[PDB]
């Protein structure tokens, strides 16, 4: 039969591996021809493979590139202007790789060029709370000072964004061991740790969802008007770079000034994590120079869209989508999730070329660009946002498969919970342990949910990722999976050797997953919702998800304001609006599910009519107006945190007002924007509910 | 047999006459009581007729009234501050209303309290022109004047807007003979014509389709959060008041300074039509004062919702809705309109008591407030605008059902023109000298279309009623039909009683429409094309009409900037984007159009699929970012002109981009918009178009 477990049973762990292997053998950096051929080699893959169309989908977008004869590099200078310290040019590369061509040297893409002098003050993360405790409890004065901050706790681009707003002239990102480097665990090439000289590259904008710096709004096509640089959106005003800990150390050891507040601030360096500002007594006169010479250029990027026509709802589209661009080799980010997509297209082909389709269409997507901004996802949901805001039911993320080896990670809609536990249910678990036991009872086990019993957490979605433009910007129901580490026991970021270049095909065979044991369990996880997404007669998202959780986001934002009671009895701020809303929706997401599973079943108006409640439900979260001062944040109950765009955060527009607010100058106007916020939200959230009452 | 034959056979000329009577007996202004007990009145009568459900919407939005015991007037004063001349306290009442209580004074609703003291001077219709006019060539300035303008032309928010703008301290509006006083016709209630103490009521707001001043964006429900008055959507910042011709004489007969610059500026009054500033020689010492005590206040409205539900479809809605509120006894505006939707209601409904649904929902709306900003149907759209953009097939709206007794008047969307032709050569010409011709016929041949041969006139869409909201924020298709006046022959402004106490059943039944035959004949178009949008099994629109239309517009844009030759040379400024969005969407639409003909006809999913495509293109002109500093403009070929809110303007965001450019101080930065403009327009053409191309 042509059913879900045909469609499960055809994908292979071997043609992961395969694929893996054959898109990390040299670097594919957006923007260069080697990226272009790889996009033509999946747009001719995939046509082989069985889709209905492929397509390439080109935008001429705002990136930037190292100068290849004017290098990037830190220096310490002494007082007569001698350069006695210099940063790396490169990352050792790692064995056998030592004669590859165009691997770009570390650098923060979009920095600005300038060649800053200053003292150093060390920001710990440069979180928005390492600078609070600088400014207003050490009485530390980052103006005119170049910041050296550790990477680690929130995307980088908002350090830079909080530096910038601090007064730095410049700032400096490295890799402390603390935060990369697991205990008792080899340096690359003799296992997964980050060694000394290694660097992660990353983009340093804060786009807010706007896509290519220059158009935002509409995509960056061939007659596209173009802002000037100076009206571009979320550029950095201050030259920024990163460096490994062995350049790190060097630029630590002779800090002076004040002691580290607490241990918190405290890395795995053997230094002393002083403030600053500058160096102790006998290295007082020396100072530290930035040289960035980067430029910004506007580039072609190519999307691969691939279309499997669906035979009974072709107008409805269920999205497979991730990046193919890397920062070099891409052995994790992103060709573990890519050679993943690839074999799911192979597997949906092999039971379309025996007669079969599915219900729904599924697009496939291979985006470009994602390491510059999620600029290629971003600017085809522009180009075609009239399509996706009307048709689009569901989209599905693919980046990396895996970022550690020990259990599943989901971050999703709560509209795609039921999905994944009963999807989870039905798969064979790849863990150690537990052979001949379901995905779900691994998964629930080692990440147990921290609100019930026998339930496996799911995360919101935060961003950082393709899925920010279809969830955030459209109001497209949205999910992500992947293979993770042990929450409990390991303390580091990420995994170590991220936007590396030791981050190869060897790192991924030899010390995450020899078997593709993990990327195989990923890719039914993946595949398997988009199956369902794309093939169940009534769409498999439960509304009454989104009422549970909204009780628990209007608890959480309540509890907040609650630590101001004095001024919620002086302003009369009232959360009644919203509970009332959450009730409501509550209420008559009950009544609609009875429905649901009530209504004649011959009938597919009412089936389609409740299917398209079904659709539009998250889209119903969406405000055109967007988010104060974030015109691309529409959705009402979830925008990337302020503070770290990788993290979601409820009730955005209150959370934000209430934010430190006991510091705003005028309580009158603060708490005033609070109640419009609650307005906002508890509209909102009534709105959502009355899409799912009978429509007449 | 049900079918819009016995629909249309059930309309009754004697039903609406009496509905009139009924509607028209006492006042209903916006916020009374009088307007609540006709709302009740209304709810119970579509209950009776059949409806399924009929409730009441309200919403607490910002409303204007006169105080009872300080009333409005204008003076002169002499050096002394002695007032030696006042304007009227009311219009007289007309015949056997003169014992009517709560008839509400001429004003300018929601003008600003004060008593400014000046001189004169006088700017014609206040138009951009008329300052431009005033400022550049004659070299007026208004700064600190009170200005007096006459009515006509354009709607007069836009006439204060542009006298603020001017630096005028007030501003006097009058109805000058010239616009108001057809020639050979007697004065009320003698005949339709304004006697010299009738006045025009009206608001003077420049709200851009934002609904209630206080909440932009959202209902003003029981939660609402209001904006303060000073951050209030587009309240004037000058005192204005209306007055009749008799008062008006008094105050332009002493004018000197200037003659009028040309006939152009001259009305029909015994004067010299001098410009000012202030008196001749004579009378120099003397000075204009205005005394205004109007407040704005917070008040309760209520709109009628009525419910038919679809048979088939009952999640999509084809609306018919007009306002209730009125000036005084709105024996035109807008009760000849709700005695129309009164009886087709009715009709409807005796229709469903014989056992038939129509296909879809019809929804019936009777607007609250519209006179003071469209505020219940903008708060209604706000507060449903989830259901609206995914379920809203088509707006029929249901002002005046008469404004002169010639012929049809039709305003509506390209997608509409095909309904339009069809129903009207289906339905008999009331038309004197057409006795057994269709209505096509008599229209055709009083209105000639400008562009085509042997095709009626039908304008675009402007504003200043209760479709502004569903058209150019929501997208969804649109219409409106009345009876006129002869175009060629009559000069006047509207009609001469409007917004004038003199407005009543009696000058409807004696002056307008004795037979209420025209009033018929608009139950007829209306209804029918309520009729047939709900009924019909393929939607009708014809996309194709789009296309055609949008031509002519991309020409007239072109054309207005090629009066700027060597800009366009030196900017580089290129109209062939649009062409060519233009020219695809033409061949787009011309491929639906066979493959709509042409699909199998027994496939319900192609079907509402290819339904779909056609509801959803309206909606695809719509740009989430609105138009510049108006938000709540966001369709990109048709907003209100930025000079005249009653015209409807094509490709504004160019248009505007282009007018008195050469002006600008910066050609480089202008000429850079207009381009702009250019590439937002072409892109929106295409990606309309591209929601007509195969789905997958
Ligand atoms: C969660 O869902 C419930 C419904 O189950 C909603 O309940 C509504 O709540 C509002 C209050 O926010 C109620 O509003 C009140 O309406 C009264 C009139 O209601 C009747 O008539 C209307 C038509 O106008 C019908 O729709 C309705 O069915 C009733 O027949 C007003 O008279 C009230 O105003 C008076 O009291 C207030 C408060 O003291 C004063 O401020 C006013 O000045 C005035 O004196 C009031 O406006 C509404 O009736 C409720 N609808 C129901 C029960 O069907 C919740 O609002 C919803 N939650 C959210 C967040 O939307
Ligand atoms: C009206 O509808 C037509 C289609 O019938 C659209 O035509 C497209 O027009 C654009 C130009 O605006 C063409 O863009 C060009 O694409 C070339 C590559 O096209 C091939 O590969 C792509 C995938 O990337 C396929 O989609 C496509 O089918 C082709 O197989 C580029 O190489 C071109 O760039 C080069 O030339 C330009 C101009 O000199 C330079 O600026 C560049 O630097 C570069 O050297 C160019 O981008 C596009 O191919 C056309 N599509 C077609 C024919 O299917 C119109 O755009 C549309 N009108 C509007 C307003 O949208
Ligand atoms: C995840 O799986 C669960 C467990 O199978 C699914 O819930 C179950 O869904 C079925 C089919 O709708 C329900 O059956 C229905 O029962 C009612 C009365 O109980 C009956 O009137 C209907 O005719 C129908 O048989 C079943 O009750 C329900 N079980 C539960 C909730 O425990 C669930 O829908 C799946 N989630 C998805 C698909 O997103
Ligand atoms: C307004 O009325 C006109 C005139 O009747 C309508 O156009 C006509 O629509 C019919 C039905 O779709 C067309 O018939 C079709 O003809 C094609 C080939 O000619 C055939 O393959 C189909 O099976 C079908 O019979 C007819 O051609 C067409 N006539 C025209 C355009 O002159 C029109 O659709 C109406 N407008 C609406 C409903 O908005
Ligand atoms: C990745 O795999 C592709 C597909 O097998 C390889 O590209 C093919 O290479 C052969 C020999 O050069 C050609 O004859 C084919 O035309 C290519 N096919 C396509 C679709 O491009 C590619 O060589 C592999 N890359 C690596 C690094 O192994
Ligand atoms: C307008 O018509 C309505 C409906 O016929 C009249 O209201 C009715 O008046 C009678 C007598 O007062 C009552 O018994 C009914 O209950 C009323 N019905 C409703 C639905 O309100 C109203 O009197 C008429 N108004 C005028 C000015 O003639
Ligand atoms: C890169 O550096 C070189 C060598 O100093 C210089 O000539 C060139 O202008 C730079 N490239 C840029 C700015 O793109
Ligand atoms: C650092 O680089 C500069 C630029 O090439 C050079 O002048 C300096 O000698 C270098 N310093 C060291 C310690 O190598
Ligand atoms: C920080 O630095 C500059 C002085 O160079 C000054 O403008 C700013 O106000 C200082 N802020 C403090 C000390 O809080
Ligand atoms: C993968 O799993 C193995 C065996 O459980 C373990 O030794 C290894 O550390 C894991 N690798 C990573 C990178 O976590
Ligand atoms: C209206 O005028 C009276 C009488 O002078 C005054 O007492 C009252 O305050 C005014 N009403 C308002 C401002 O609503
Ligand atoms: C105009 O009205 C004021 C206010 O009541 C009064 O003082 C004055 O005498 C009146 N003037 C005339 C000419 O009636
Ligand atoms: C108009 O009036 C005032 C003087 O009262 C002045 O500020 C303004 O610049 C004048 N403009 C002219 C004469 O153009
Ligand atoms: C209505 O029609 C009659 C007869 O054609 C005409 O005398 C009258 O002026 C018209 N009324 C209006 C208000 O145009
Ligand atoms: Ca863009
Ligand atoms: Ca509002
Ligand atoms: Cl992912
Ligand atoms: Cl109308
Ligand atoms: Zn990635
Ligand atoms: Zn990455
Ligand atoms: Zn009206
Ligand atoms: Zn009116």
């Amino acid at each position: 039969k042509h059913n879900m477990k045909a469609f499960l049973d055809e994908l292979k762990a071997e043609n992961i591996k395969k694929f893996l292997y054959n898109f990390t053998q040299i670097p594919h950096l957006a923007g260069t021809e080697q990226n272009f051929q790889l996009a033509k080699q999946i747009q001719s893959q995939w046509k082989e493979f069985g889709l209905d169309s492929v397509e390439l989908a080109h935008y001429d977008v705002l990136l930037s590139y190292p100068n290849k004869t004017h290098p990037n590099y830190i220096s310490i200078i002494n007082e007569d202007g001698n350069e006695i310290f210099n940063t790396s040019l490169f990352e050792p590369p790692p064995p056998g790789y030592e004669n590859v061509s165009d691997i770009v040297p570390p650098f923060s893409a979009f920095s600005p060029q300038g060649m800053p002098e200053g003292d150093l003050v060390y920001v710990n993360y440069a979180r928005t709370e390492d600078f609070f405790k600088l400014e207003r409890d050490m009485k530390i004065n980052c103006s005119g000072k170049i910041v050296i901050a550790r990477y680690g706790k929130v995307f980088r681009g908002n350090k830079v964004k909080n530096a910038q707003l601090a007064g730095a002239k410049g700032v400096i990102l490295y890799s402390d061991p603390a935060d990369y480097f697991a205990p008792g665990v080899k340096s690359y090439p003799d296992g997964w740790n980050l060694p000394g000289g290694g660097v992660q590259r990353g983009n340093i904008l804060n786009l807010n969802g706007a896509g290519d710096p220059l158009t935002p709004g509409y995509p960056a096509n061939e007659y596209a008007y173009r802002r000037g640089i100076a009206e571009a959106v979320g550029l950095p005003s201050i030259p920024v770079h990163p460096i490994g800990y062995y350049d790190a150390q060097k630029l630590l050891e002779k800090m002076g000034g004040s002691a580290p507040p607490d241990s918190s601030w405290r890395g795995s360096l053997k230094v002393p994590y002083n403030v600053g500002p500058g160096f102790t007594g006998n290295f007082s006169t020396q100072k530290v120079k930035m040289h960035i010479h980067s430029t910004n250029e506007v580039t072609r990027i190519y999307n691969v869209i691939g279309t499997l026509r669906g035979a009974v709802e072709p107008d409805r589209y269920v999205i497979l989508g991730g990046h193919r661009d890397s920062w070099v080799f891409g052995g994790i980010d992103p060709q573990s999730g890519a050679a993943v997509v690839h074999e799911i297209v192979r597997s949906f082909g092999t039971l379309k070329k025996e007669g079969w389709r599915p219900r729904r269409t599924i697009l496939f997507a291979s985006w470009d660009a994602e390491e510059f901004g999620l600029l290629g996802s971003t600017e085809w949901a522009e180009e075609n946002s009239r399509l996706l805001q009307e048709r689009g039911v569901a989209y599905i993320n693919a980046d990396s498969s895996i970022e550690g080896n020990y259990t599943l990670r989901v971050d999703c809609t709560p509209l795609m919970y039921s999905l994944v536990h009963n999807l989870t249910k039905e798969l064979k678990s790849p863990d150690e342990g537990f052979e001949g036991k379901s995905l779900y009872e691994s998964w629930t086990k080692k990440s147990p949910s921290p609100e019930f019993s026998g339930m496996p957490r799911i995360s919101k979605l935060g961003s950082g990722n393709d899925f920010e433009v279809f969830f955030q910007r459209l109001g497209i129901a949205s999910g992500r999976a992947r293979y993770t580490k042990n929450w409990e026991t390991n303390k580091f970021s990420g995994y170590p050797l991220y936007h590396s270049v030791y981050e190869t095909y060897e790192l991924v065979e030899k010390f995450y997953d020899p078997m593709f044991k993990y990327h195989l369990t990923v890719a039914q996880v993946r595949g398997g919702m988009v199956f369902e997404l794309a093939n169940s007669i009534v769409l498999p998202f439960d509304c009454r998800d989104y009422a549970v959780v909204l009780r628990k986001y209007a608890d959480k934002i309540y509890s907040i304001s609650m630590k101001h009671p004095q001024e919620m009895k002086t302003y009369s701020v009232s959360f009644d609006s919203l509970f009332s809303a959450v009730k409501n929706f509550t209420e008559i997401a009950s009544k609609f599910s009875e429905r649901l599973q009530d209504f004649d079943k011959s009938n597919p108006i009412v089936l389609r009519m409740m299917n398209d409640q079904l659709m539009f439900l998250e889209r119903a979260f969406i405000d055109p107006l967007g988010l104060p001062d974030r015109p691309f944040y529409r959705h009402v109950i979830y925008a990337p945190s302020s503070h770290n765009k990788y993290a979601g955060e409820s009730f955005p527009g209150i959370y934000d007002a209430l934010f430190d607010i006991e510091s705003k100058v005028d309580p009158s106007k603060a708490w005033g924007e609070v109640k419009r916020q609650i307005y906002v939200a508890a509209f909102t959230v009534q709105a959502a509910a009355e899409t799912l009452s009978e429509v007449a």
